[PDB]
């Protein structure tokens, strides 16, 4: 059942990436970039996951 997810597991980092990656969380919290997930996942005492890739 779409079981990925992203590298997260050493944020908060001090840059982000150029380029362009849509997600979608699990509280279908899209992003732009892992870097802005990644972010939200540290944020979210990294209890957030990724639901899928792409826009949602």
């Amino acid at each position: 059942l779409a079981a990925v997810s992203v590298d997260c597991s050493e944020y908060p980092k001090d840059a982000c990436t150029l380029e362009y990656r849509p997600l979608c969380g699990s509280d279908n919290k899209t992003y732009g970039n892992k870097c802005n997930f990644c972010n939200a996942v540290v944020e979210s005492n990294g209890t957030l996951t990724l639901s899928h890739f792409g826009k949602c």
